[PDB]
């Protein structure tokens, strides 16, 4: 009856509420995505719980044992039934679970420490005293293993092998990573943290040039679930009344710092 | 067996090769959604032939009478099996017919005239002199009769009481209306045919302000059709490995004029 919805912290998707002690259940948390799931669950009809996916990762599948992990494994082998969370639709998700249609548009980019210099991918590829990485689990790093262009091909041979890992397990440590290395770390990541980042204290961070790719986040449910249909309309409802668009200027721009 | 696709005449999505009288079927036509279908066929592993939608439009619905017109028609009746085109994901055909994930990004912008001082949808709202309209049929125009945002409704109120009428019944008309109006007519559209059109000789047009809203193109099949799940996946693959970034390059840029 309850719809389990799998999430992950991540700013400013989802965050606890700072007095979140003296809270309970779904009102621990506040961001983009428990507004999102709120507005879901009320077009659609359903009562919902909000957990937090117990790996804290959005999903990738184990190379030997092809076994998905993530947000994207608690769909595959049935802990929850839906997930609210920014989760890149890619080719080999949409082979195991189901995606809505976008909920917001995204693409790879490049974040460094203000003064970096360092203005595009291909200037990062021609260069080794600064180092770059991406989240270890995730579509980018994906994009980068599959990637054929020369460019990012080159990226790709370099990141790989890289000594120490240019990898982070999260990606609040991937921003802290550039904000602490003195110029000498890019961080490859979503333009939707990028652009938030940009505008939070210390203010010491700048996404530069445009986007590597074009794509979406979804909201994702098991394959066949009856959930699926009504919550791809719902999202194409909320788009076409402008609540999207209002939930991102309420949650990057408007309190921005910078 | 042989897949009946249906298209729209938009360049430079689908035009007629310049010595088409001399060809033949499929290779008549060259364009986006040409290279495009192709692709899609031979991922997906089916033959096809291109037809041009009967009316010329992309599709609404009646009022009074409730039926389909142009390609989502076309598909809501029968007359084809898949429509590869720049067919826009809303709400409303999503109830009646089934689209893949978006092959591209877009939203409704404003083309001027170069120098008409005009910087925004508030701007055209704020005034009287300057008359703006919309495609007749289509998701524009119905973006804005739906719209609770107060400068959309204002624009809208405006629009759907003009006399002599602001609407057109094709982009090329409306692209035509603002260069032969000498400042005194903007035109609403999607922002990929804005951004075509700015690199088209006279050179005389230009995209003001951002982007609107935010939606997709998808490829669209009657509801049930076997061909969905093969067609979304295709668009994925095709997106990751670059074909479709390669393919506006091609269309778009490569060629520019301006
Ligand atoms: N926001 C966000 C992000 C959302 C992500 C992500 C990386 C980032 N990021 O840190 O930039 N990788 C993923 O595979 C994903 O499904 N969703
Ligand atoms: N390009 C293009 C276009 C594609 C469109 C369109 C208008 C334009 N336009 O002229 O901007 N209206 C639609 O309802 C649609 O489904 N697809
Ligand atoms: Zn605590
Ligand atoms: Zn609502
Ligand atoms: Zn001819």
């Amino acid at each position: 009856k309850t719809v389990v919805v799998t999430t992950i912290l991540e700013s400013p998707y989802v965050m606890m509420k700072k007095n979140h002690e003296m809270l309970e259940g779904n009102e621990r948390y506040e961001g983009y995505c428990v507004d999102l799931a709120a507005e879901i669950a009320k077009h659609c009809g359903f009562k919902y719980k909000l957990t937090i996916v117990g790996d804290g990762k959005y999903g990738c599948r184990d190379a030997d044992t092809k076994i998905w992990n993530g947000m994207v494994g608690e769909l595959v082998y049935g802990k929850a039934d839906i997930a609210i969370a920014p989760l890149t639709i890619t080719l080999v998700r949409e082979e195991v679970i189901d995606f809505s249609k976008p909920f917001m548009s995204l693409g790879i980019s490049i974040m460094i420490k203000k003064g970096t210099p360092i203005e595009s991918a291909e200037d990062l590829s021609k260069q080794t005293e600064i180092a770059y990485g991406t989240l270890d689990c995730g579509s980018t790093k994906e994009f980068f293993r599959r990637s054929k262009i020369a460019v990012f091909d080159k990226m790709w041979t370099y990141m790989r092998s890289a000594e120490p890992s240019v990898f982070v397990r999260t990606t609040a440590e991937g921003v802290a990573r550039v904000r602490k290395s003195k110029g000498k770390y890019a961080y490859l990541l979503e333009s939707t943290m990028n652009e938030y980042i940009e505008q939070r204290k210390p203010c010491d961070t700048m996404k530069v040039g445009g986007n590597l790719d074009s794509k979406g986040y979804g909201i994702a449910t098991p394959k066949g679930s009856s959930l699926g249909n009504a919550v791809n309309l719902a999202v194409l409802k909320l788009n076409e009344q402008g609540l999207l668009d209002k939930l991102k200027n309420k949650w990057w721009y408007d309190k921005g710092e910078c």
